[PDB]
């Protein structure tokens, strides 16, 4: 028995036409730079280990020996050499994710496989060197372990390395030296070095959309942000093998749809199904027991939505898109319960069907996908940290079915899958080049395959939107290994370094330069155009989508056998700045593609993208403005509670911080209670010598005198936040500390303060590098983050308190582009050291209850709070509540307690306090029993 490939049945970028030409790997080496892998899979085999560049472990240590490599090991045929670069990690290995990606590149499972379609790779013969690397320490530390790996690569023989990994947002200057001399060896070899654009979307993350005033939403990072890699992003092609449940509709037709799922439905067995709604309340499955859930997606988690499926004995889970054109999403695995996500459409065609009942098919099979050519919602969007153009090129990277761990198989999403292919596209074309054009270097025939492979790549179009998608998205197209294997001809900037062109900042009226080249021996004509293009905005967001201004006339060009000629593209754009403005205030992307035809009427035959920014980007605002500036209350990471703008409560007992997270100031508040049990040496305090907290806050804000939970900001007559600092020690409101919301990558981060005199007072260590906060998620990075290096405890640089007086609190920062000027944020900081001075006797009146104090407090700064506090013994515990004064100065005093269980407790004179503190945090707490004995 001989099983079909899954190839045999899809394969979107044409891999086959490519393989016909330069065979499938037979003698080449290969490497994945991963997290770990499982090196016994059946996938990993050769059909003939005499053609393997390494045909024994004796063949492999010759050539470890060679390059006095003294590490790693042979361990199959096809695995060559394995080796961990980070063995210091005390997690263990995960082996799923590389196994998965090395399958894309490289798998040849045998006929002998459970699965119904074989699994074979790109470059199916080729053997593998299998690299584990991942973050045990910092991220130079990790960034110089996978340096060595593709050092390591390049000298057992790799042709292809590829890096389906990478950390959000870096920017390639701050990767160590010796990292990039390694990308920059492996070029010099000719060595291809292919990287994942990364699943981040935007600014933002997968789940929202980047604010329009704010257009540097890329999010690649490290090591796709390397000029010298391919980087890849992801998209689904038209149709998928996917597998598939069957349904009678009204016509009594049967319809098949796609099914992804997680878990296992019993195959051919006709399974009843119910509505639920989106499944948020049991009456929605007063239905589904014994039946299959067709649920919505929306409002509340996948997770929940299955949770509560199982709960009503529903045997399995139908959820269906909440989007038009949607993709695939794997659902959790909930305690095993089968569950499949479908498309809206198919959803919508079962919830209005009649007989309501489905059966889910065995044999996969292809099928048109509800998203149709479609780039992927999670793909990183470009540009980089420090404003290059990626990711460079587009390949399929939704649900794709290849190796797992234990010798088993699954589809996993993501631009780690697009790469493998591109990698093995990359390697085959190298070697079909050695044939071509053999008398070029190593390092020649890598620039001129990468050169093809973009400008063959298919710029990918958005039907919705009459578009094509961003280059800032796909790159320069979707790969097409038929196209780049036929290519005699490629497309790059005027300067023949790349197959992109970047304008970096430009008026209305640019010009897009192009140099095409001609291998073949003949002269060779076309006609091009270019796009113009720009954001799609929908209100004050970003639509993730493009917006089509105008199409140049389509012109000709000839260019010589073996040679190349370049041509320029006017673009003026003047006619749409006074909209595109009031929708992108600080400016906007003016980008395409120049598309090359041997006729208008016939296919795109190559494309190389252009990009462009009117506007001055390097400028853009590095930091989102203090949250103490938003009008409404909210900033792009919170929402306020519109019914109290200026409520801005503190970390309270919150583990994570996923509150709150945008620019402000942070500050502590040090209840009386807990500044006394200090003083007094108290070692255990914590919910045993008080009921209150020393709790995180944010300068500026204070408490109501009746506590109600919430801290409100106050602001000067001039509108500025309130903040205060009484640096004497005792932690309340000691100091200020810069928490920050960046938009976009900074450097020389640091926070000065002057005295508003014209004198520096004070400055903070640097925090150099600073990385933006792209998301709000535990997953990836919180939406803001605090700077301990910008602490001021209100010290000067001699290290001595500074007088009593408002100061300013600045920080600085710059953006990475180059040349961009250093920008800065300011606050008016109050420092008062003064303590207040209070009443030192009182007398009590027992009739009413009523005290009276001896004199008034005098405080430097505004009161914040007077009150007499009560602590009194609720099951142990020293609880304490408390009493604003009556409108004649005095306090009355409760006789008695409440506990929590319902009780009451007596009180004592003995258990009140005199509590008064100010604005800037000075304080005093005096016992009422000291006050009524203040008497000769
Ligand atoms: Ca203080
Ligand atoms: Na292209």
């Amino acid at each position: 028995t001989s099983k079909a490939t899954i190839r045999d049945l899809n394969d979107p970028s044409q891999v086959k036409t490519l393989q016909e030409k330069a065979s499938k790997g037979a003698g080449t080496v290969v490497a994945v730079i991963d997290a770990g892998f499982d090196k016994n899979h059946e996938a990993w085999r050769l059909t003939d280990k005499t053609k393997a560049r390494y045909q024994s472990k004796e063949d492999l240590e010759k050539a470890k020996k060679e390059h006095g490599i003294t590490y790693g090991e042979w361990v199959n045929d096809k695995v060559a050499y394995y080796h961990d670069y980070s063995k210091d990690g005390k997690t263990a290995v995960d082996q799923e994710h590389g196994t998965h990606v090395s399958g894309i590149l490289s798998g040849n499972a045998p006929s002998e496989t459970k699965e119904p379609y074989r699994l074979e790779g790109a470059m199916p013969e080729a053997q593998l060197l299998l690299m584990r690397v991942e973050i045990v320490n910092g991220l130079a530390d990790y960034a110089r372990n996978y340096a060595q790996a593709i050092r390591d690569a390049v000298n057992l023989g790799a042709k292809v390395i590829n890096m389906s990994f990478g950390n959000a947002a870096l920017a390639y200057a701050n990767l160590p030296d010796e990292t990039k001399k390694a990308f920059d060896y492996a070029k010099s070899k000719g060595v291809s070095i292919v990287t994942s654009a990364g699943n981040d979307s935007s600014f933002g993350g997968k789940t929202r959309l980047p604010l329009a005033d704010h257009p540097d939403y890329g999010v690649v990072g490290t090591p796709a942000a390397a000029d010298s890699t391919l980087t890849v992003a992801s998209y689904s092609p038209d149709k998928q093998l996917t597998e598939t449940a069957t349904v009678k509709t009204d016509d009594h037709q049967a319809k098949e749809m796609p099914v992804l799922s997680t878990n296992r439905f019993e195959p051919n067995k006709a399974y009843d199904y119910a509505y639920a709604n989106r499944g948020m309340k049991e009456d929605d499955f007063k239905d589904v027991k014994g039946k299959i859930a067709l649920i919505e997606r929306g409002d509340i988690d996948f997770k929940d939505k299955i949770a509560n499926a199982k709960k009503a004995g529903a045997v399995g889970v139908l959820i269906y898109d909440n989007q038009d054109k949607g993709f695939p999403i794997e659902l959790p695995n909930v305690d095993q319960m089968p569950a499949a996500f479908i498309s809206r459409k198919d959803g919508l065609l079962l919830k209005d069907n009649s007989k309501k009942t489905i059966t889910f098919n065995a044999t996969p099979k292809v099928l048109p996908t509800a998203s149709d050519t479609k780039l992927s919602r999670f793909s990183s969007w470009g540009l980089t940290a420090d404003g290059n153009i990626k990711p460079d090129i587009a390949a399929p990277g939704q649900d794709i079915l290849s190796s797992v761990a234990n010798n088993k198989y699954a589809k996993l999403s993501g631009t780690s899958m697009s790469a493998p292919l591109v990698a093995g596209i990359m390697g085959l074309l190298q070697k079909q080049y050695e044939t071509q054009y053999p008398d070029m270097t190593p390092s020649e025939r890598l620039d001129l395959a990468k050169k093809v492979l973009m400008s063959s790549a298919t710029a990918l179009y958005d039907e919705d939107e009459k578009a094509y998608f961003s280059p800032r998205q796909q790159g320069a197209g979707a790969v097409d290994a038929k196209k780049a294997s036929a290519a005699t001809m490629y497309v790059t900037d005027k300067d023949n370094t790349s197959s992109k062109v970047h304008l970096n900042n430009v008026s209305d009226k640019f010009e897009v330069t192009v140099t095409v080249h001609n291998k073949s021996d003949k002269p060779q004509e076309l006609y091009y155009q270019a796009t113009v293009q720009t954001d799609k905005v929908d209100g004050k967001h970003f639509a993730l989508a493009p917006k089509a201004l105008y199409e140049t006339s389509w012109q000709k060009i000839t260019i010589p056998a073996n040679s190349s000629k370049q041509v320029t593209v006017p673009i003026d754009a003047s006619r749409f700045s006074k909209d595109l403005l009031a929708q992108m205030k600080n400016g906007y992307f003016l980008e395409g593609f120049v598309r090359f035809k041997q006729d208008p009427k016939k296919e795109e035959l190559m494309s190389i993208p252009y990009i462009g920014f009117r506007g001055d980007f390097g400028n853009l605002s590095a930091l989102e403005k203090p949250i103490y500036d938003s009008k409404d209350g909210s900033s792009y990471y919170h929402e306020a509670n519109s019914d109290a703008k200026d409520q801005l409560d503190g970390d309270g007992l919150q583990f994570y911080a996923l509150k709150n997270n945008f620019t402000a100031l942070t500050t502590e508040s040090n209840p009386w209670t807990i500044i006394k049990a200090v003083k007094e040496g108290v070692e255990n305090i914590e919910d045993i010598e008080s009921s209150e907290i020393t709790e995180t806050i944010f300068a500026g804000t204070f408490a109501k005198q009746d506590d109600d939970s919430h801290y409100y900001i106050h602001r000067h007559a001039n509108g500025k936040p309130y903040a205060a600092i009484s640096p004497n020690g005792d932690g309340n409101r000691d100091y200020v500390q810069f928490q920050g919301t960046f938009l976009r990558n900074a450097k020389n981060l640091v926070a000065e303060v002057l005295d508003k005199e014209g004198n520096v007072v004070w400055t903070s260590e640097v925090t150099e590098q600073v990385v933006k906060n792209y998301n709000n998620d535990l997953a990836s990075t919180l939406g803001s983050t605090r700077f301990e290096k910008t602490r001021w405890d209100g010290k000067d640089k001699d290290g001595k308190v500074v007088v009593n007086g408002t100061y300013t609190y600045r920080v600085r920062y710059t953006p990475i582009s180059s040349g961009a000027k250093e920008q800065h944020t300011d606050f008016d900081v109050i420092v008062d050291n003064t303590t207040p001075e209070v009443a030192t006797s009182a007398t009590f009146s027992t009739e009413d209850r009523r005290l009276t104090l001896a004199s008034k407090p005098k405080t430097s700064q505004p009161i914040y709070r007077e009150r007499i506090a009560y602590t009194y013994m609720d099951e142990d515990l020293p609880t304490t509540e408390y009493i604003s004064p009556n409108e004649d100065g005095t306090f009355t005093l409760p006789e008695e307690a409440e506990t929590m269980e319902g009780g009451t407790v007596p009180l004592k004179m003995s258990d009140f306090t005199y509590v008064v503190e100010d604005m800037a945090g000075n304080i005093t707490y005096t016992p009422v029993t000291k006050l009524l004995e203040g008497h000769s």
